[PDB]
DNA sequence: TAGGGTTAGGG
């Protein structure tokens, strides 16, 4: 049994009339559910428009995601890897992005080092190892863009990532302005 | 479209 957090999916954009039951009815098609819930207002009981489904295995979660687009109760919903309550406190943690910031890479890191590790997560579109403007010096970080936002979500939920022999920190890439609002 | 009475004691 892998961690509950890794076996869970956040489902956004849920129809007003989707219930624990209708949601389970749909997603149970890709595996056993150990949990399924529609979030609603504690007072009006009105749907908050999102919920969670948890499978018995991550392989089942992966099958569900490979089955996009997902339509529930006549509405196209948006399944996403569930971000922990702790990580959800981080700026941009819930953004739908295709690019990741990879920090703390050795000076001799080359693109193939990034490919070797990250391709396991999806189709890479662009790799950018940053250097100082005019100095040529390596800055110790890079950006990797994928073709599926889920590749990014699958990556950032994990804690460790080994590139060029050592651990590196990986976060969703935020624009200069986004971080400024979070700085 | 970000969580369900689910996050710092007492020695």
């Amino acid at each position: 049994k892998e961690p509950e957090q890794l076996r869970k999916l956040f489902i956004g954009g849920l129809s007003f009339e989707t219930t624990d039951e209708s949601l389970r009815s749909h997603f149970e098609q890709w595996g056993t559910l150990t949990d399924c819930v529609v979030m609603r207002d504690p007072n009006t009981k009105r749907s908050r428009g999102f919920g969670f489904v948890t499978y018995a295995t991550v392989e089942e979660v992966d099958a569900a995601m490979n089955a996009r687009p997902h339509k529930v109760d006549g509405r196209v919903v948006e399944p996403k890897r569930a971000v922990s309550r702790e990580d959800s406190q981080r700026p941009g943690a819930h953004l739908t992005v295709k690019k990741i910031f990879v920090g703390g890479i050795k000076e001799d890191t080359e693109e193939h080092h990034l490919r070797d590790y990250f391709e396991q997560y999806g189709k890479i579109e662009v790799i950018e190892i940053m250097t100082d403007r005019g100095s040529g010096k390596k800055r110790g970080f890079a950006f990797v863009t994928f073709d599926d936002h889920d590749s990014v979500d699958k990556i950032v939920i994990q804690k460790y990532h080994t590139v060029n022999g050592h651990n590196c920190e990986v976060r969703k890439a935020l624009s200069k302005q986004e971080m400024a609002s979070a700085s």
